[PDB]
C-alpha cells in the first residue's frame, strides 16, 4: 500500500505531509479531505507559525494542491462515509481531525473505499502503537489502530526503558503541555469542559489526557498501574512530561540516566540530552521523546523511593516522526 | 422608561454588559440571556473571567436560569433569534451580541420574537450608529433598531471629532494596534474566508481589516469617506491603541492639538485624556470609550505640507462596554 | 494600637506589593522609608501602574526625595549598600528586606548596623527562623530579629504538607510546581548569572528551574526535613502558579478523604483556602490566600498496598504571598 | 582585512557569527569580548530560542569558544579600550553592546588596537549605511561606521523606493515591532525610559525610535522629511513598518505596489511579497526589509491623498544579514 488519504489537514495533517516529503516516503498522498478551499489549504500549508515557509513549492487550482510539483485532491467532505476516497484510490487513511476516534466511527473509511485507516490519536481499545515500544504487536491483518497522543508517545518509551530496568510498581504522570486547537482563544464554551473554554495562551489550565490511564494499550505489564493530567500552559508547541514512580529496585540517579541512555542508543524514536535545554530547544524534534538526564530526582527515605524521570516532546512534529514511522511499517504489511 | 433588557451572545461582551449594569447600579434588569449553552458552562465563564478576575455578585444557576446577586435571569438556547421567547420575562431591549445578526434585517428577529428594540454591540451596515458623547443626540423615540459601531470606532470617533471640530480634518489614515479577539484563531487553521485571520493570535502580529474608519460617516457626517484605515492584531488579551494620521485644515503645533483634546475630554464621561507614559495594560477596566495619548501627538511639516498623528488608547472589552451601556441607558428612556 | 515604623528595601515586585497591601487592610503600620537604586519619579511611576495589578488604589506622587502616596510622606533613598541606609532619618524600625541581595542573617545584620531593630527577608535565607503563616507562626517570639517568610512555593507547599502531615502523615513526597515567570529570568536569550536555563526568554519556553521550597520544608514543618524534594517549572504567564506534590501517606485514603481533611484544615483559615471549582491560573491572581487547595486535582494511584497521592494548590505568587508576608509583618510587629 | 571581534555576544552578536558562517564567509571571527564565561556563551550560541540549535559544533575552553572546529579567543572586558584585539590580531570590530554608539566611544576599539569597527546600531552624525541603499557611500578612509537599526533597514529602501519613483514630501511612520533587550521582563527600573520599565510581552509599549528622524543620513533627499516612533508588542522577533506619505505625484495601489516590486528586483536586500503573511512568516528572512503589496492603502479627497505602505522585517536574522552584506564590503575597502 502506497495511496494515502489525509482526513483533516490541520496542524498534525500538514506536518504529516511535511514530513512524508522530508523523509522521501514512497507513500503518495493524493487525497485530502477538510472542510476548506485549496486556496486556504495552500496558504496554510504553505506559511507555518511553528516551523516556518515549507520546504517546497506549493500552489492550487480550484480543486487540488500541487505540492512539489505533484497534484493533491481536495475535497470537503464533513461526514466520513460521503468522502470520494475511491476516486483517487486511497487505500490508507491518516485520520486527523479528532471526529473519528472509534473503530465504529472510522468505519466509515472503510465503507467509502478505504483499505485501512491510521487515527492520529487515542481510539478506544483497539490496537495503539507507540514506535520503537510495540509496533512490532502490528500484522497484515490490521485494518484500523491509532497511534494514542503525543503524550503517550512521550511516556512510552520512558516507562519501557524503567519498566524493564527496575519495574514500575505505580507511577503517576504530570505533563507540562503547550495548547492545542481543542483549546479555546478567549474565554467561551468549548464543549462540556469548563476548563477548555479558558484563554489558552493566558493560562496554566489543567487538562484531562488518557495517556498514563491506557499505556495498557502498549505496555501491557503497565496496565492500570499508571495515572496522570496535563498542565496546559502558554507555549505554541513543545512540551514535557514529568513521572514519579515507585520502583521495583532501588537506584540512583546515575543508574537511572544510564539506563535511559542505553535504550536511547541507535534508537531513531527515542533520544536522550544532559544539556540544559528549555522547551523551545525541542521544537521540530525528530523523536517522540527526549529523556532528560538533568532532571532526574530520587527521594528517598529508608525503603521508601519515589523517582521522578522527565523527557521533552515536539507534540507536534516530534509525534508526527512517530506517527510517520508507524504509517510506513503499517503499509507494508 | 422601558426597564427590562435580553441579552443575546454571553459572550465576552454579553458578560461584561451584565458587569458593567451591576457595578452602575442601573435600573434596568437583565430578566433573560440567549446563547448556545448550559446555564451551567454560562455561571461558570461569568464567575471566572481571565481578564477582569471574579465576579463581584453571587452566581449560581439551576437547570433553565443564572441567579446573580440573588435575582433570577432566564437562560434560553436559541440559535436563531425568531424564536427566542423573549416575551416570557418580558425584556424589551434586547443588547444583540453574537455577531450573527449585524444589521436591521438580522435583528428585527427579535422584534418579530417580542421584543421592543434592539441595540446591536457592533457595526450594522447604514442604520443608526451612535458612539455616545459624539452623536448620542440623533437618537430619537422611533429608532427601534441602533448599533454601537465597533470598539475601534469608539475609540476613533471622539478624537476625530475634536480635530475635527478644532481644525478640520481633510483626510486621514488610521491604524489600530489591537488586541486579539475571538474571531480570531488559536492555532493556524482556517477561520472562514479571510487567511490572515487563520493564525495562531497570541504568535503573530496579523494585518487585520476594520471598517471602522471607512464607516466613519454614520457618526460623523462631516467625514464621510474621508478616512481609510486596518489593525494590526497583536498578543495582548484586552487593551488596545489607535493611531489616526491627517491633514488637519490649519497649521497647529503639538501644544495645540493637546490643548483642543484636552478641552474635549473635560466633563466627558465617555473620552478621557493622559498625559502618563501608560501602556496597554494601563488601560484595561478603562470606563472610557477612548483615552487620547497626548505623549504620542506628533507634527511633521515640511513647508505647507504637514501631518498630524494623534494616538488614543481603548480597552475594547469594558471601555467599550461602557459605551455600550450609556448608549442602552438612553435608549431606554426614549 | 502597636504603629511600628516600617522601611522596605527593594521597591520591587514584592516591595511595592508590600506597600498596597499594608494599605488595603487599613494597618496600623506606617511605612515610613524606601530604599531602592532609583529616582522617586521613576518608584512613583512604577507605583501607580501595574501590569499585574492595575491602578494604584490610592494618589501617588513625589519629590525630589520622596513619595507622597494618599497625602503621607515616605522618604526615598538610593543606597546599594545596606549598612548606607539612613533607617534613622524617619525612625523605620522594621525592615522588610525585598531585594534578594540581603539572605541571610549575616547580610541583613547590615540593617541593624543602619539602625534598625529586626528584619523580615521577604526570602529563603537559610538556617534562621522561617515562618509561613497559619503554618508555624507561633514559633515566633520577642527575642526575634532576623526572619525569613521563605519563598512563595514554600508558601503553597507548606499548608497542604501540613494538612497532609497531620492528618494521614507523609512518608516521602516530591513536587513540582509550574509557575509564573519573575524578575530572576530574562527577557531575551541572554546571560544570567551562571544558571543555564535562567538565560532563556522568559515569555517563550518551558523552563525548568530549581527551587528549595521542598528540600528546605523541614524550616516550617520539622517532621518532614528531608522527606520532600522538588523544582519547578517556569512558564509564559505573568504571576499566579499552581504546586502539585505526590506522597506517599502514612494511611491508606480516598481522594474523598484527603479533600474532605484539606477542606477542614482550610476552615476559618485566613491564610489557606480551598475551591471545588475548575479554576485556572488567572482565577487566582490577587488571591488574598497564601495557597488555595484545589479538591478538583486529587489523585490516588494505587496498586496493591502501593499508594501515590497527588495533591494540587494554586498560589498567586506575588499578591497571595504578599498577604502571608504581612500577616508575618503584623504579629512580628506587634512581639 | 579579514578578521574580525565581536564585541557583545548578544542576540545581534551571535548571530553574526551564524551568519558568517552561513554564507561561508572568509571573513575570520578571531575573538570575541563580553562579561560572561566561555560556558554561558557557548550554551547560548548553541540554543537559541528564536532560530534553533546552532547548524556547526559548538564547545569551549576556559578561555576561548570552538566553533565549528576553529577557535575563537574570549575576554570579559567591560571598557572597549582594554579588549586586547591585538592578541589575535582582529581588525574589524562589530560592536553589538549598544554602549559605544558614537564616534567618540568606539574610537576605544581603534585605541585597543583595531582598525575599524562597524557599530550594530545608530550612533550619531557618522558613515551610516543601509545595504543596498547607500552602501556605495562607504569609503577606503572610514574606520568607524554605523548599520543604523533594524527599522532603519526596513524604512529606508521603502523610503528610497517611493522617493525615487514619486518622491516623499513628507511622512510618518509607525514600527510595530518585536520586543527586545532593552526592555523589561517584569515591571522594574530601566534607566530613565518610564515606558521600558514596563512588562514587554504583557503590553503594547510606545517606544521612540530615530529611524525616521536620522534617516536623511541615508537617504540626504529626506533629511528632516519623516518622523515616526515605534510600538512594541508581545512577539519575539519579527515586526512590521508603516509609513504614511504626501507624494509628489498621485497614485494609484497598483502603480505604487509595479515601483516597489522593480525596485525589490535583483536586490538581494529588499523582498516583495503579495502574499497574506503575519509577523512569524517572516522569522529567519535574508531580507533587510520585505515590501508587502497587501497593505498599500491610498485614501484620496479632492487633490489630496495620503499613501501606506508597509513592509515587514526580521528584526534579528533579517538585520544581521544586512550586517553581514555591509561588513563584507566594509572588510575589503
Ligand atoms: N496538536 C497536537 O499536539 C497533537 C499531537 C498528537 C495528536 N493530535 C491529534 O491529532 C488529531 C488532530 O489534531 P490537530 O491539533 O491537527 O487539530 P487541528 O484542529 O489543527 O486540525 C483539525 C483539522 O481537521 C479539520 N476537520 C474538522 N472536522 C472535520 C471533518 N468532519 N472532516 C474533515 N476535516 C475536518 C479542520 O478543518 C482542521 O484542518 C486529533 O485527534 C488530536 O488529538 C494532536
Ligand atoms: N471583543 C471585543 O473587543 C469587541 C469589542 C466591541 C464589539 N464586539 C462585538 O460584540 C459581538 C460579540 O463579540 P464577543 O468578543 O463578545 O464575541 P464572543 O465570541 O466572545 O461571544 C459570542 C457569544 O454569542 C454566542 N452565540 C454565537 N452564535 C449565537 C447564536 N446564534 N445565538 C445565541 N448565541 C450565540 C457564543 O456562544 C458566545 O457566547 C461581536 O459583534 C463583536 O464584533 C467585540
Ligand atoms: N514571585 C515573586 O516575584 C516573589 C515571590 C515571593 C518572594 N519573592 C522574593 O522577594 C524578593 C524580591 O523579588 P521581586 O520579584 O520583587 O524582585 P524585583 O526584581 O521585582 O525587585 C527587586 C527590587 O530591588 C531593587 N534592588 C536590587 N538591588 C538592590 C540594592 N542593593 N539595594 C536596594 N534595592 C535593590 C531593584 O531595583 C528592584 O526594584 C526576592 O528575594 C524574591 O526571591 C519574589
Ligand atoms: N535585537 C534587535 O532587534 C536589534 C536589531 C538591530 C540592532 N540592534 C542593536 O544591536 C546592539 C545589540 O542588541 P542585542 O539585541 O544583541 O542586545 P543584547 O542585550 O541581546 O546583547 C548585548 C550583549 O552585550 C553584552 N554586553 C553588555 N555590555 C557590555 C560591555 N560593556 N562589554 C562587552 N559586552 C557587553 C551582554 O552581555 C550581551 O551579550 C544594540 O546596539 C541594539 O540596538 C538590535
Ligand atoms: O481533549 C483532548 C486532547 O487531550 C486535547 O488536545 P490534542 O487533542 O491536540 O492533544
Ligand atoms: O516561589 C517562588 C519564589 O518566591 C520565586 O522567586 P524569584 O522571584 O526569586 O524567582
Ligand atoms: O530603539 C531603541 C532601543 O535601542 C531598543 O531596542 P533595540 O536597541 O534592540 O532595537
Amino acid at each position: 500500500m502506497s495511496k494515502v488519504g489525509i482526513n483533516g489537514f490541520g496542524r498534525i495533517g500538514r506536518l504529516v505531509l511535511r514530513r512524508l516529503l522530508e523523509v522521501k516516503s514512497n507513500i503518495d498522498v493524493v487525497a485530502i479531505n477538510d472542510l476548506t478551499s485549496p486556496k486556504i489549504l495552500a496558504y496554510l500549508l504553505k506559511h507555518d507559525s511553528n516551523y516556518g515557509p515549507f520546504p517546497w513549492s506549493v500552489d492550487f487550482t480550484e480543486d487540488s494542491l500541487i505540492v512539489d510539483g505533484k497534484s493533491i485532491a481536495v475535497y470537503a467532505e464533513k461526514e466520513a462515509k460521503n468522502i470520494p476516497w475511491k476516486a483517487k484510490g486511497a487505500e490508507i487513511i491518516v485520520e486527523c481531525t479528532g471526529f473519528y476516534t472509534s473503530a465504529e466511527k472510522s468505519q466509515a473509511h472503510l465503507d467509502a473505499g478505504a483499505k485501512k485507516v491510521l487515527i492520529s490519536a487515542p481510539a478506544g481499545e483497539m490496537k495503539t502503537i507507540v514506535y520503537n515500544v510495540n509496533d512490532d504487536t502490528l500484522d497484515g491483518n490490521d485494518t484500523i489502530v491509532s497511534v494514542a497522543s503525543a503524550t503517550t508517545n512521550c511516556l512510552a518509551p520512558m516507562a519501557k526503558a524503567l519498566h524493564d530496568s527496575f519495574g514500575i510498581e505505580v507511577g503517576t504522570m504530570t505533563t507540562i503541555a503547550a495548547y492545542t486547537g481543542t483549546q479555546s482563544l478567549v474565554d467561551g464554551p468549548r464543549g462540556k469542559d469548563l476548563r477548555a473554554s479558558r484563554a489558552a495562551a493566558e493560562n496554566i489550565i489543567p487538562h484531562t489526557t488518557g495517556a498514563a490511564k491506557a499505556i495498557g494499550l502498549v505496555i501491557p505489564e503497565l496496565s492500570g498501574k499508571l495515572k496522570g493530567h496535563a498542565q496546559r500552559v502558554p507555549v505554541k508547541t513543545g512540551s514535557v512530561t514529568e513521572l514519579v514512580s515507585i520502583l521495583g529496585k532501588k537506584v540512583t540517579a546515575e543508574e537511572v540516566n544510564n539506563a535511559l541512555k542505553q535504550a536511547t542508543t541507535n534508537n531513531e524514536s527515542f533520544g536522550y540530552t544532559d544539556e540544559e535545554i528549555v522547551s523551545s530547544d525541542i521544537i521540530g524534534s525528530h523523536f517522540g521523546s527526549v529523556f532528560d538526564a538533568t532532571q532526574t530526582e530520587i527521594t528517598a527515605v529508608g525503603d521508601l523511593q519515589l523517582v521522578k524521570t522527565v523527557a521533552w516532546y515536539d507534540n507536534e512534529y516530534g509525534f508526527v516522526t512517530q506517527l510517520i514511522r508507524t504509517l510506513e511499517k503499517f503499509a507494508k504489511l
